[PDB]
């Protein structure tokens, strides 16, 4: 069956690079625009688009994209009446799906997915993967080490670019993840501090004292990081070094930190955490677990993703069960882990001092 | 609802990359080694890596690769997890018989001078007359290949080893060989392709035309000889000639020029076969679709005006350039043969 598998296997590079190109060429916000079940051609919506206005071939062009995200069920297709009644008509309807809506940022506050999946594809990412093998064949590689000359963090801080992309995809998608966790989750509403290990540029620690204005909220990142950090309300930004030392605070936040590190690096974080907390306090852990058995459904998948994308991008870093979480925060000396399930395989795990 | 769609998005640039690195590292043929039915864990795999063989931790790397494959239907996952093939990665192990399988293409496809080329794709839409492939690297597809030997060789071994199983199908279905004597290959990449129509065609005397920075790397096959040139200005004379997977790389005007030559190389009564994946006349989620709309998205990337026709367009590059006689003739999954009769 080799010309059956042509399609299937080859397809695979093909899909992700068109859809980078749709967002790129905001087509799933222009389509949004014409209304609720609009279906529009290439032409229509490339008349939306300034940059095409001089380009009398541009339609024929992002309709070649379009009907393959079409054909992968991204897009949805269809014709009109008008348009069957010696006259060739190229030209199909595509409309939104429930995956592209979530490409489409939202009217109140410009949030969606692009941000984050426009990191994933980077360049900086991809030319990692490039070097996916390396980890493989050769004891103590990186791929991205291989491929840039230094680790991603280090790397970050010498270009401004990819800071932009990572920082804000991971802002970006943090806001989607805190108003699933805020439906769910009530561990905020005693608190009085709360400090975030490693927050960004501080989007998380906003979105939380923004929903519970008694917080007092302080920021903690690397230098490179924090020169890019906005100005949110109450919240302080503290530069630093999470593994040399973390600020004094009542509970602490590590989003999305663990999962980039391996179990020495863990539990030193850890331990500098427990040594800040007071007696009481708390420090929580929100990702993406892997279940313990994989299957296909979005759970399997949210935790795949980000391991393979670790695995390419920084030393030891991995997505954990539920008992290897556990293990980590016993190792430096918390107690009582309480994991809680939000959505999909996202988890806050509580560990108490 | 979104992170429901973050698993149905996220793992599009996963899925192709860890493909590729499990084809670099040889895993479907370590996997049939131990024979096609098996179901064998990471560990045994890593094991059949000399490589490998200082890292404790290669196996459980190799594992996080290939759970990611099990979870897409590219290899069978079952209770260390045991991996085994699938009907798609039995096309990646290269065969006991020939070395042949789908790897060369899809190490072409996902290569770095493609990816490269795909990340300049809005390009073509916003800029009039821009080529993504020329916007990253500086110079034309085949202008760059004739100063990059690594390229070179990965685009023709790419061409060459799916030529093969191109041409296995065609032998199926196609007769239309039977009784030429002689076959110019025009743009016959490193000249494999009518190496196979002579091993089937004893009789055929077969030539292979090709630029000088292809043909100088060809390799010498039994019943062929190679000759160098630009197919643009000038094709040499044949009695029949071949046209595969060059059309669909140039846009019209272009078509019709190379086509002309081609004609003016005939004597009456030759043809030229065209070989290509049509575009259907309805697209869906299918062999036949994809097997066009891949190829469609590369050459939008990769070379001025190349794209994937339909039956009708063809039809109307052959009798722009003086041909009679158009003869579609399917062959599977979207790809035909079409003679042109002078
Ligand atoms: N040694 C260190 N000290 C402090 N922050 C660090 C660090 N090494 C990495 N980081 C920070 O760890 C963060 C990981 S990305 C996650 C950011 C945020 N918690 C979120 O969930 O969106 C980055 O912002 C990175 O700069
Ligand atoms: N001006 C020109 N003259 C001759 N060959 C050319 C050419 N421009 C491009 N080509 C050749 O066109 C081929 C396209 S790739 C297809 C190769 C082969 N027919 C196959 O089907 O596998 C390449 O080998 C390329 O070098
Ligand atoms: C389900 O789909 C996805 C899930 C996740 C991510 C991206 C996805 O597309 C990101 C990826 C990522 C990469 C690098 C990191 O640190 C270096 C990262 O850590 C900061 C991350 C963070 N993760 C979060 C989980
Ligand atoms: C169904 O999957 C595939 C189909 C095809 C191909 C690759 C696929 O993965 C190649 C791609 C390709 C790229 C560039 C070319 O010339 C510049 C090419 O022409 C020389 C080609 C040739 N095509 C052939 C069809």
């Amino acid at each position: 069956c080799y010309l059956s598998e042509t399609a299937n296997l080859g397809k695979l590079i093909c899909i992700p690079m068109a859809l980078r190109a749709a967002m790129e060429l905001n087509v799933f916000q222009l389509i949004s625009k014409f209304g609720t079940d609009a279906k529009v051609s290439a032409s229509e919506i490339a008349s939306k688009m300034p940059n095409a206005k001089n380009n009398p071939e541009a339609a024929m062009y992002l309709d070649r994209i379009l009907r393959l995200l079409g054909a992968s069920s991204i897009l949805s297709v269809s014709t009109t009446a008008a348009s069957i009644n010696d006259v060739v008509v190229h030209e199909k309807l595509y409309g939104l799906t429930n995956s592209s809506c979530c490409l489409v940022p939202r009217q109140e506050d410009g949030v969606s997915l692009v941000e984050e999946l426009l990191f994933t594809s980077d360049k900086v990412v991809v030319d990692s993967f490039f070097k996916l093998k390396c980890v493989v064949e050769e004891k103590d590689s990186v791929p991205f080490e291989v491929a840039h000359g230094a680790k991603i963090f280090e790397y970050a801080a010498t270009e401004p670019r990819m800071n932009q992309v990572f920082n804000d995809g991971m802002a970006v998608f943090s806001i989607v993840v805190f108003e699933a966790v805020f439906r769910v989750y009530d561990g905020f509403l005693d608190m009085k501090e709360l400090l975030d290990v490693g927050g960004g540029i501080g989007t998380s620690v906003s979105k939380i004292v923004a929903k519970y204005p008694l917080i007092r909220g302080v920021n903690f990142d690397l230098p490179h990081v924090i020169s890019v950090a906005p100005q949110y309300p109450g919240v302080e930004h503290v530069a630093g070094d999470m593994f040399e030392e973390v600020p004094k605070g009542q509970n602490m936040l590590l989003k999305w930190v663990l999962h980039d590190w391996g179990d020495e690096r863990c539990v030193k974080l850890l331990k500098n955490c427990w040594n800040s907390l007071p007696v009481g306090g708390k420090v929580l852990i929100i990702e993406f677990v892997l279940p313990n058995e994989l299957g296909n459904n979005a759970e399997s998948f949210n935790a795949l993703i980000p391991d393979l994308l670790l695995m390419a991008l920084n030393p030891g870093g991995k997505e954990r069960t539920i008992s290897e979480y556990d293990d980590l925060g016993k190792a430096a000396g918390f107690i009582k882990t309480i994991p809680i399930p939000i959505s999909n395989g996202l988890h806050v795990i509580e560990f108490h001092k």
